[PDB]
């Protein structure tokens, strides 16, 4: 899958992006890649913000589905019009496929002053599509029309604006960008990729919470998250703990709270003293689990003395793993499987003493109990 290896760029903070074709002639567009939504939906206008957008009225393939389509959510809003045209993704397989498209016409905070996307491919599922199910998703279509194979893989490597890098491989699996085996979690079901969560440790040390706290009301993999988000309840423990196994130095209550930056001189950050974090996942057998770990060159992110936030905050829509977790891991969205695959990845940070880490099988009863119902 060479061609789609280094297919992703980006800038620190404002999301992967993908190439993409619409229409025909065939228009380039920059797409962030979300697998925490279900819709494709570009620029249609010229918003100041966008290098670039569809215009319709050059299409011979366009089709009007004469529908609107509203999508509010919890950080904005967009609004368009519906219909359908060809796509292809110069970067991905070698097809084009009749896909549903949302025009957008009027939008709020969306689209990112600064960034190099125009656009939104919501890799989910289509019970969370809008305007409803029927809008059938892009990957449901390619799959569909093609013999493109029902998964996809994603390697997210991170970095005025730092720029970022990482893999979309499109109908499988490269496994040269990861070390060690892949362990699968089920996916619980299929609207968001949900996950359950049944064990938290940070250096070992387990949380001792009822596991379904670290999945209420859900837990899912989204690209288009940047931190790992935890519900208040889990967060709280969490910081607690990861306070006290660091506090060989102290800093202010708003660093935890996302309020404020610590620096250090630069090259000198003392990864050492903040410890691993560990999420067990439900295994793919009864009783079985595993472990996917990260270190403080995951959860504390650079803001451009080297100067870092902490990218783990608090959450009322339940467990996010944004790309804090996924910069750790060769993330497997094995759709015909129902379950989602992560392996240690190849291009992510560490040092001389620690490593991200994927290892199991280990024993946990009553997972199923830790899913929120
Ligand atoms: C209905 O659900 C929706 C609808 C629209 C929507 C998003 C979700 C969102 C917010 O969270 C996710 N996963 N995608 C989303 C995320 C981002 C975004 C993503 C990253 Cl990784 C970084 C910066 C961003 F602004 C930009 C736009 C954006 O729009």
């Amino acid at each position: 899958f060479v061609e789609m290896v280094d297919n992703l760029r980006g800038k620190s903070g404002q999301g992967y992006y993908v190439e993409m074709t619409v229409g025909s002639p065939p228009q380039t567009l920059n797409i962030l890649v979300d697998t925490g939504s279900s819709n494709f939906a570009v620029g249609a206008a010229p918003h100041p913000f966008l290098h670039r957008y569809y215009q319709r009225q050059l299409s011979s393939t366009y089709r009007d589905l004469r529908k609107g389509v509203y999508v509010p959510y919890t950080q904005g809003k967009w609004e368009g019009e519906l219909g359908t045209d060809l796509v292809s993704i110069p970067h991905g397989p070698n097809v084009t496929v009749r896909a549903n498209i949302a025009a957008i016409t009027e939008s709020d905070k969306f689209f990112i002053n600064g960034s190099n996307w125009e656009g939104i491919l919501g890799l989910a599922y289509a019970e969370i599509a809008r305007p409803d199910d029927s809008l059938e998703p892009f990957f449901d279509s390619l799959v569909k029309q093609t013999h493109v194979p029902n998964l996809f893989s994603l390697q997210l490597c991170g970095a005025v604006l730092a720029s970022v890098g990482g893999s979309m491989i499109i109908g499988g699996i490269d496994h040269s960008l990861y070390t060690g085996s892949l362990w699968y979690t089920p996916i619980r079901r299929e609207w968001y990729y949900e996950v359950i969560i049944v064990r938290v440790e940070i250096n070992g040390q387990d949380l001792k919470m009822d596991c379904k706290e670290y999945n209420y009301d859900k837990s899912i993999v989204d690209s288009g998250t940047t931190n790992l988000r935890l519900p208040k309840k889990v967060f709280e423990a969490a910081v607690k703990s990861i306070k006290a196994a660091s506090s060989t130095e102290k800093f202010p209550d708003g660093f935890w709270l996302g309020e404020q930056l610590v620096c250090w001189q630069a090259g000198t950050t003392p990864w050492n003293i903040f410890p691993v974090i560990s999420l067990y996942l439900m295994g793919e057998v009864t009783n079985q689990s595993f472990r996917i770990t990260i270190l403080p060159q995951q959860y504390l992110r650079p803001v451009e003395d080297d100067c870092y936030k902490f990218a783990i905050s608090q959450s009322s829509t339940g467990t996010v793993m944004g790309a804090v977790i996924m910069e750790g891991f060769y993330v497997v969205f094995d759709r015909a499987r129902k379950r989602i695959g992560f392996a240690v990845s190849a291009c992510h940070v560490h040092d001389e003493f620690r490593t991200a880490a994927v290892e199991g099988p280990f024993v946990t009863l009553d997972m199923e109990d830790c899913g929120y119902n």
